[PDB]
RNA sequence: AAAACAAGCUCAAUGAGAGCCAUCGGGGGUAGAUCUAUCUCAUGACGAGUGGUGGAAUACUUUGACUCAUGAGAGAG
């Protein structure tokens, strides 16, 4: 029970797939900043820590989320993807790809994609050194 | 005082210096704005993990972290 639909109405709402390594979030929610149902790979997603970031994971969680949807219901959200942090400048994983398309084929109505990963201009240090990460 | 020596001190170097003219450039200094990012703090939303890895654990978590939204501050770039 939610939007006290018009009649002939659709109700829009967001994705915020926030893909990184290690993990995956589809933190639905308002335009406006009300968080509706969220979910991810590590909590209800799935165990291991092996697979949390996994693209059946994210698949898992996307499903989890748009199971509560039609219930809530919503109608279509649209998606905006994070990706990680500015220090990093890292862009979305492979698990937003599989995250975005089970809610297609949940399925769920969807329009305007957007990449809001925050990238800095120039800022800050990386983690390791001059050298850096070397395994 | 009045003479004479054509009295005399070369050239203007793809040597050098100085001048003048219209440009050019992340040359240097001082002062103030600007742009995201990160961290902290305050408020709201949610409700079990989040982190991190080849794999884990130490670590922070219902005295509500992690993500999401607004607002203020800081120092560096």
């Amino acid at each position: 029970l939610g939007p006290v639909k018009r009649d002939g109405e659709i109700v829009m709402g967001v994705a915020h797939i926030y893909a990184s390594k290690n993990d995956t979030f589809v933190h639905v929610t308002d335009l406006s900043g009300s968080e509706t149902l969220a979910r991810c790979t590590g909590g209800i997603a799935v165990r291991a820590q092996r697979d949390e970031a996994t693209p059946y994971a994210a698949m898992l969680a996307a499903q989890a989320v748009a199971a509560r949807l039609k219930e809530l219901g919503v109608d279509g959200v649209h998606i905006k993807f994070r990706g990680e942090g500015g220090s990093s400048r890292r862009l979305p994983a492979q698990g937003a790809q599989s995250a975005l398309r089970a809610l297609a084929r949940a399925g769920v109505k969807i329009g305007r994609i957007e990449d809001v990963t925050p990238l800095p201009h120039d800022s800050t240090r990386r983690k390791g050194g001059r050298r850096g990460r070397r395994l």
